[PDB]
């Protein structure tokens, strides 16, 4: 049996679903196909940062129904480095008033668990026209100048079929393999850390009186962890590193882990419920290539990061969001197959800057001696880090004066092709929306009240079907009475500004231009892949 | 037989008074030559901000008093946008309730205006052994080998004299010629507005419900400026900028300033009495250098900031404390003259940002309709330009991998060298006292309580060293409860810090060295001018 | 004794002044003369397209001399068709996003105008130790077998000089009378059009948006002209084809051109200030001969080509390059002196595409009623024009199936030998160079990571040879990690390229040698004219 799918997807996590979500939404026919039988699975991340949620909440419901999912709620977060979890904090992270501060984003930070994520992707997968198949495995593939020749097996006969696809996204996890069929070679430090995860059942709403979300890094001086707080009420896991030269993970029965759920929560006796014991190692890995030939890498196959600084479900997100777009616009022919070029060229060094921002929060936070590991070359702040960072690509008219810097401040936005366009609120009648709000489903350019030479430019393209390009003119369709969005992005009242579909700024003119048609129909040519 | 003296300071203002009363409290035998015959001229600045009101502490009293001779005192006061002082707000800046929410210094704010704070400066200065000589004019210098050939003048008599100094601050303010001696360009902008400022008399009771200090900037429809409430109760002080394409200076006559009075009031009934009538400019220019051999620019000669957000004077005390310390170590033979080096490039960012901040208050505040002046690369946050400000020169060992960042947030301290020491309230046994109160005389090694390494390294450096070093441990000599001071600076309880006289960390280390001695005497060295 | 220099120039124009920057920072002590009495004329030309600059690049400073003489900088171009500067554009040719979207040269365009261009050139002709004599002219020459013996003439006193030279470079322009000593016919469509110059200052900052280099061809119903803007700000200047049966020179007065200068502007009530006043042609012709004995014709006097294409200016500045790279092999003895007598035979064909190229332009941009005047025979691309164009000459040892292409792709490079050396992104540790900065001094001999075999030999070979020879291995001295040097050259790991001082490839090896030093001698040798 043989079928033809535009857009295949092997693997149903964070990565996965978020490409399948997306990809289903802005109209691309995709096939999932994951190895398990259902998303019901052992919770491994927590939360969904601002960025994240940036490029998710483009797909209508998904958003609310991500914080409806969460025990915790909006902003609701903490996070402490201590001895226990009852001990004296040692410093204080985050906290709902830290994250209330910091309006850096339409959206608010969600704090539910990878077991309430995965479901909802999923559900919205389906609710846009995926085709999500579990218990179906890739068994094997090969790449003709055309398309993917893919094989797959149902693992409760092994019966096989063929399926062929314009592209794959190879999602397939830490281990997955299909990197492999590809020569891609992980490079990096490489393991830091074995490690053993502990699912229990406590009274927890005794112990942590008033925090929602909690997640504590444990710095004592009989091991080195953390406790996270899950959605499941009185539910926790403690991630505890051990030596592997001084114990085993089979050295890990149930009485042992009770004693390390009550040493690690700072209480002498406590009623604990092992419900599972899991070991796990924390590496550090990149891959040399994120893409080869119509296979392309997504999430934790390309870039494996030690999961102190809660940036790996995160970047596979926004790696599956960046693909997303890109591919729709390939298959529907308003892109050349060349932007998808831009993908690692893009996304590769973002993951340089995670592994770097993971490994520095790990020493800091859990082993202040272990300097020698760090990569200070890469490491940036940590909103810099998660929201800040930069893309060079051919899918983007750089700046004249261009600096170089991998990371700009989300709170000093300087409107730079290759940055994300700024946060900020604006007017719409009577009623207050985002600028957020106007992007994320075509490109859009936005220009200044007297930039209607360039609307009407943007007009004549987008009067084409190849062109997907919609216009907003400041001070006509929405308002900018703060003066914070396009006088603060350095654009003059006669310039104009290009986003993609993924929010980044791709071009912008300062000012007139002799030309404003050629102008634009050549930026907008030039970063969509043609020539 | 000629005169000879350490140091010779030419004007009185902020920049000149500060520089005498610290170079004296310092130790350094100076002279002080003013063209007026006092400070009693009439007041354009009011307020000390909370960095000036540091730099000013390190002279015992001297802060009490600037408290004492104000009219409000301290964090009385109050930023309005409107119309008129009587017109519904626009916009609401700053209250007494916000600054009090901001315990970021030892220091509040006081309003005291310039009237009122150079006669206590005047007094400290004097008292603490400064040479203050009014009436007297440098006319003409000439730089030697070995000092700078000075020719003073009696305004009385035309009477001549000749004095010798090591060096000389020239503060001679926005029109001083001591910097066209050297070839100093003034870049930037240049005149900005032609405004006109009235000092009046009137029934400021009536119509000003707090008692405190009150700035109004005013957007008529006429014209815009501000009103000011001055120390003299029931004066007040009107800055309006007018077109002098439209009108001259000459136009505004007791009659027409009593209705620019009235309306800039909007009370059309109330009597005024015009005290005086001044017109004035609004101008934005920076030197390219701030120094030249023995001659050194501080204060308004070295930086003309718009009067909008109060900077310029607050600039010129910080660049005379700057000054104060450097040129006390040198003289004392304690440090290289080559210290003196890093005060051009200390100071011209911290005045650069400064200019393109007031620019940036001007236009948000009276002229929105202005976005082109603006320098938007250099404009950072208002408490951020006050107080957060970084210094990077060969006085600083900075930590390697620098982002370059010309500031910090006050707020979210790193501790990372360059910056200025956080404020944190330690406990010195049962005294509560702040960081701040432990610094400002020497230099100053602060370790953590394992840090012992250091200080007996310390204590042996200074043996031998010209400079002394004092030397505070954490948890001995004061306690940090909270591990709010050398936790939140990431030093470990083996590191060390090294600050500056002007509060400003020069060197750190996050642990131990493994020939401390060796690494503190090369820094302490470096720090000071040796290589 | 009488005063003998090297290289004579004639002439301070592009090729004269080139010529001289060139020669001086080769070593070459060299005099240029020059009639009039500073560089300050009225501008012609304006822009250094990337070939132009990739041949003036390799003097220190010279480069970003000429991007910080010129007003608009780098790619800051726009070329327009339209009937007034105001007038919706009829079709865009140019804009700074098409430039920066061709990454096929390490140098971007330069939008100098030769009122900037030209002290440019002089400034660092002298700086290199040219020898340059303004208010100065060569009155009459003649040529021995052992140099040129030329008669200079003082201008400010008709006082005259003798001066022996090995060489002399004729660059004395359209005009230029040297090649009629040597009988040099002008062959070719001759004068095309009549027309007058208009050099006029008014507030165009008000009138043109974009604040960079603009140049506007203009179908305008009452005239063909094209306007362009100058680097002195608020100065602009128009070319007006006038009907010289209809009107003649003398007939545009003050008045006129103050109405020509709206006209072509769109701007009915605008204050112009008309600055000068001149009349010109547009022809297209090209030289017999580009060499007679020791006299080498460079520049316009050896090719008028119609200033549309803008190849004139250009096409005489890598003249210029040319002679001087080959004449400082044969002066120092390096080389043989039959290597000069490929100048010809490699320039020749490429100025007689530039025409056709120009020709074309005309035409299609300004006059598209007549294509009768089109030379299709050898119209080309426009970079293929430009920058594509190919050598063949006894000085590039030609590879086995020459195709007889007169130009290549410069985005498909082949790696034949005659074609310029792709400009391509390489590694140097951490630095990241171009291909061309490691070319233009002396030969270069590229080897692939396998190719020390070539290397030795290079290194024997330049111990004893006249000429230096540098060598560079791609696994060692410089990193290609995108495979897009010697693998698209079609040169293995095992192979070699040999580049002249200009960049066009003189020879490749594909894979090994039988005999490496062999192979390698001969060909060194014959590529600077020596036989056998
Ligand atoms: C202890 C821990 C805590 C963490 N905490 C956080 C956190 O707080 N925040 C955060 O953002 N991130 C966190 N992370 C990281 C995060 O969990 C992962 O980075 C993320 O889930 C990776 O998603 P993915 O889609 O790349 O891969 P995976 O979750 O590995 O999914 C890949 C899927 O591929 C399937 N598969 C593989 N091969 C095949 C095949 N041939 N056919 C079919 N299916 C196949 C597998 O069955 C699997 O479901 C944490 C990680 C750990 C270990
Ligand atoms: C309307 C207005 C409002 C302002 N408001 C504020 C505010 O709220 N807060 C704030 O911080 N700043 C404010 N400023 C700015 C502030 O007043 C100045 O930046 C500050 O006074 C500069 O001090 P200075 O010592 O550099 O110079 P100046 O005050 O100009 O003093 C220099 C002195 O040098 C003397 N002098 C010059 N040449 C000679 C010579 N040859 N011999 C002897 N003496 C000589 C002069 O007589 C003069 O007194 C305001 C300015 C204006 C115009
Ligand atoms: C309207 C117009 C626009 C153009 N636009 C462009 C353009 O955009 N781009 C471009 O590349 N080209 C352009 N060109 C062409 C360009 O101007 C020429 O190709 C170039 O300037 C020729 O340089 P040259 O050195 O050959 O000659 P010339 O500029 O003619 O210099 C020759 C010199 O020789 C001197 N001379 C002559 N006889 C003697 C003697 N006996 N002794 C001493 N000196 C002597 C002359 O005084 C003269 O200065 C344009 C031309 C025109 C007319
Ligand atoms: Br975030
Ligand atoms: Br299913
Ligand atoms: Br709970
Ligand atoms: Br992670
Ligand atoms: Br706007
Ligand atoms: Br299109
Ligand atoms: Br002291
Ligand atoms: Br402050
Ligand atoms: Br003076
Ligand atoms: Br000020
Ligand atoms: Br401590
Ligand atoms: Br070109
Ligand atoms: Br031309
Ligand atoms: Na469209």
């Amino acid at each position: 049996s043989v079928e033809r799918v535009p857009v295949l997807i092997v693997g149903a996590g964070y990565a996965g679903l978020s490409a399948a979500t997306l990809l289903a939404w802005r109209g691309v026919p995709c096939r999932l196909v994951e190895r398990r039988a259902s998303t019901s699975r052992l919770p491994k991340a927590h939360g969904i940062n601002r960025r994240s949620m940036e490029v998710l909440r483009v797909v209508p419901g998904l958003e609310d129904a991500l914080f409806a999912a969460s025990r915790a709620g909006a902003n609701e977060s903490t996070l402490i480095i201590a001895e226990s979890v009852t001990s004296p904090p040692i410093e204080t992270l985050v906290t709902k008033i830290s994250l209330d501060a910091t309006p850096v984003s339409p959206s608010r930070i969600c704090t539910a668990g990878q077991d309430r994520v995965e479901p909802v992707l999923l559900r919205f997968a389906r609710e846009n026209g995926a085709d999500v198949r579990f218990s179906t495995t890739l068994e094997r593939f090969s790449q003709r100048d055309d398309g993917v020749d893919a094989i797959l097996r149902d693992e409760a006969s092994g019966q096989e079929t063929t399926v062929l696809a314009d592209y794959m996204i190879a999602a397939d996890g830490a281990g997955g393999t299909i990197r492999d069929v590809g020569g891609v070679k992980m490079e990096g430090p490489g393991v830091l850390a074995d490690t053993i995860s502990v699912l229990f059942e406590a009274d927890l709403d005794s112990i942590l009186p008033g925090g929602g979300f909690a997640l504590y890094y444990l710095r004592n001086p009989a091991f080195s962890g953390a406790f996270v707080t899950c959605d499941e009420p009185n539910h926790g896991q403690i991630n505890i590193e051990y030596d592997s030269t001084r114990d085993q993970a089979s050295d890990f029965d149930e009485e042992r882990c009770e004693a390390l759920v009550r040493q690690s929560l700072g209480v002498a006796d406590l009623a604990v419920k092992i419900l599972d014991i899991r070991p796990w190692q924390m590496a550090a890995l990149l891959a040399d290539r994120m893409s080869f030939g119509r296979v392309f890498l997504a999430g934790d196959c390309a870039h494996i990061t030690p999961p102190v600084g809660g940036l790996g479900g995160q970047t596979a997100i926004q790696d599956a969001a960046d693909l997303a777009w890109k591919l729709a616009l390939v298959v529907k022919g308003q892109a050349a197959p060349t932007l998808l070029d831009s993908y690692e060229i893009e996304r590769r060094p973002v993951a340089r800057i995670a592994i770097a921002r993971s490994i520095a929060n790990y020493v800091e936070r859990l082993l202040p001696d272990r300097q020698d590991i760090r990569i200070r070359e890469d490491e940036y702040g940590l909103l810099e880090t998660a929201m800040g960072y930069r893309y060079r690509s051919d899918a983007i008219i750089a700046d004249e004066f261009d600096d170089g810097a991998c990371v700009e401040d989300p709170l000093r936005p300087s409107g730079a092709p290759g940055t994300r366009l700024a946060h900020v609120w604006l007017r719409r009648g009577e009623e207050t929306i985002s600028s957020h709000d106007l992007i994320g489903r075509d490109f859009m350019l936005f220009t200044g009240p007297d930039g209607g030479d360039w609307i009407e430019a943007a007009r004549r393209i987008a009067l084409r079907s190849k062109a997907p390009l919609g216009v907003c003119r400041l001070g006509f369709d929405v308002d900018d009475p703060e003066g914070l969005f396009l006088p603060r992005l350095r654009i003059s009242p006669e310039g104009a500004l290009l986003v993609r579909p993924d929010g980044y700024i791709a071009w912008r003119s300062r000012g007139r231009s002799p030309d404003p048609f050629a102008t634009l129909e050549a930026s907008f040519a030039r970063v969509r892949g043609f020539d």
